[PDB]
């Protein structure tokens, strides 16, 4: 039932920071019941893995409107922030 999902920051942020901000996202999912595990595989891109990818579009349109959110990629399809 898992998706895999990249989402990406604006910019040219650090791991780390990229690390901290994508972490907050990925938090906020979480208390809205929305669980994903989180990657970096990139300076500026994370996998967000969906427990459940019927969440995976609904978690994107939270994404999108987020400060430094440059997009996410669900399926092939990107959608950019």
């Amino acid at each position: 039932r898992t998706l895999m999902t990249f989402v990406s920051v604006t910019g040219n942020p650090t791991r780390e920071e990229s690390d901290t901000i994508t972490k907050l996202w990925q938090t906020s999912l979480w208390n809205n019941h929305i669980q994903a595990e989180r990657y970096m595989v990139d300076d500026n891109r994370a996998i967000f893995l969906f427990k459940d990818g019927t969440q995976a579009w609904d978690a994107k349109d939270f994404l999108i409107e987020q400060e430094r959110c440059k997009g996410v990629t669900i399926e092939n399809k990107e959608y950019p922030g």
